[PDB]
């Protein structure tokens, strides 16, 4: 296949599977990520056998958050559960182990992710004057999640997934897996054909974002458009010269330290070993791969570093504010926000996420619901990166700036 990783350095392959390693001995319910799990199992890489422990510690856990009885005794909350997207990642979870979901707890939990599915189809709405409280992209992840359990959806909640592409690339190449699965599972006979078609649509808009760098969308995108591409059944001139321009983008970021966070990484790996989210419908736990060893000898320094000296800013709210902080080169985002926070007049708030630390508040104006903190370099560029991955370069203005999406 044309839109292939045909070929890749297996040192810097090992090198990224090294940055997932010290996450597998990060077990707490905030930690605990099915997303790592699911890359490393459909990666040539593996992490000791401390894999199965995470699995059966993901298994403990996401049944004992989400089955808890019927009403909490006094408390409406303590301790905060997955989300039903993350929910979705674990069932994909237990795929990467060839299990299927199963027994009275199996039933509950596809019951739960239904239900959501029912809610969003609900919040968009009759004629989709609506949108999905979480996103399409979770949607499109839940009905992949079920369907690759050989679990069906309703054909109501499977329609508004079409009508929405048929009427960015992460979200379409989540979208393209579901229907491709869909299809190769034929849980959904009664629209064959609309779902062909939309996968053909879900295929255009993907090449039709590509960048002049080579990217579907950008760096980041590529992967999960590459996880649906090499799903091919539409082999094309235009998408063979795509494939190779986007994966030559790809594998140039890689010498340059491109993928740092987790859940990247663990949306690389797959694809650097031309496997999808929709190969899940019959995994290969057969399959060896190369054992991971603690890479255990981070080189020392004891030179003066570099600083940087960078402007922070907040807008979007009254009043605004401003803050010098000059921290060492290499510092992150989130480095610079505790160090503001700590030394003067800043306070912002994050919240878990499997990407790691999400800000949701800043000088305790919390987002509300269409709205973000989004993050930017001056002038007007959105980063790539969240707080704790982004490391500002020297000079930089980065904009906390709260939007309405
Ligand atoms: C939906 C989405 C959003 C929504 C989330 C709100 C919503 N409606 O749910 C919004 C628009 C707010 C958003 C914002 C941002 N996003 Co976003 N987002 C996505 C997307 C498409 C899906 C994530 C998801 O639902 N995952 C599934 C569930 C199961 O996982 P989850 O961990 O529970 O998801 C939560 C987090 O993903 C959080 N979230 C969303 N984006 C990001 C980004 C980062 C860095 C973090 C830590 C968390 C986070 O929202 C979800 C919960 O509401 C992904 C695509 C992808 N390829 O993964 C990008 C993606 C994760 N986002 C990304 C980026 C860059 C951002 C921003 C930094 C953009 C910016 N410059 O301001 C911000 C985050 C800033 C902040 N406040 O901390 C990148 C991360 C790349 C990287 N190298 O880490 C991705 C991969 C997209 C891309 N190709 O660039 N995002
Ligand atoms: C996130 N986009
Ligand atoms: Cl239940
Ligand atoms: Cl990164
Ligand atoms: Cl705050």
């Amino acid at each position: 296949n044309i839109c292939e990783i045909t070929e890749v350095d297996s040192t810097l392959v090992e090198r990224l599977g090294q940055r997932l390693l010290p996450w597998m001995d990060r077990l707490s319910q905030e930690q605990l990520n099915p997303s790592i799990y699911v890359g490393l199992r459909l990666s040539s890489l593996q992490a000791g056998a401390k894999e199965a422990h995470y699995l059966h510690s993901l298994k403990l856990s996401y049944q004992q958050s989400l089955l808890r009885p019927a009403s909490n005794k006094d408390d409406n909350d303590s301790e905060a559960k997955p989300s039903m997207g993350q929910l979705a990642l674990y069932l994909l979870a237990l795929r990467a182990n060839c299990e299927f979901i199963g027994g009275r707890k199996g039933d509950r939990l596809v019951s739960q992710l239904k239900r959501f599915l029912e809610d969003e189809k609900r919040a968009i709405g009759h004629n989709h004057q609506g949108h999905p409280r979480t996103s399409y992209y979770q949607y499109s992840l839940g009905i992949l999640a079920l369907c690759v359990h050989q679990k069906r959806v309703h054909d109501s909640v499977v329609g508004k997934l079409l009508y929405a592409v048929e009427h960015s690339v992460d979200t379409m190449a989540m979208a393209g897996m579901a229907f491709s699965c869909l299809e190769l599972s034929n849980l959904n006979p009664k629209q064959r054909n609309r779902i062909n078609l939309a996968l053909k649509r879900v295929q255009e808009k993907i090449l039709k974002a590509q960048t002049p760098e080579g990217y579907f969308g950008n760096v980041y995108s590529t992967p999960l458009a590459l996880q649906l591409l090499m799903g091919s059944l539409r082999p094309s001139v235009e998408l063979g010269t795509a494939c190779l321009k986007a994966k030559a983008a790809l594998q140039a970021s890689l010498q340059h330290k491109t993928f740092q966070n987790p859940l990247m990484i663990s949306q690389l790996l797959p694809v650097l070993n031309q496997k999808s989210y929709v190969d899940l419908i019959s995994p290969d736990c057969q399959a060896p791969r190369a054992l991971l060893e603690p890479a255990l000898e981070t080189p020392p320094q004891a030179k003066v570093p570099k600083f940087i000296d960078v402007l922070l800013k907040v807008s979007g709210i009254s009043p605004s504010y401003r803050h010098s902080v000059s921290v060492p080169a290499g510092s992150s985002l989130e480095d610079i926000l505790k160090n503001a926070q700590e030394h003067g007049r800043f306070r912002f708030r994050t919240q878990a996420s499997l990407s790691g630390p999400f800000l949701t508040s800043v000088l305790g104006r919390k987002a509300g619901e269409r709205e973000f903190w989004q993050v930017l370099r001056d002038p007007d560029t959105p980063l790539q990166q969240g707080i704790a991955d982004y490391r500002p370069k020297d000079g930089e203005t980065i904009e906390l700036r709260l939007v309405g999406w």
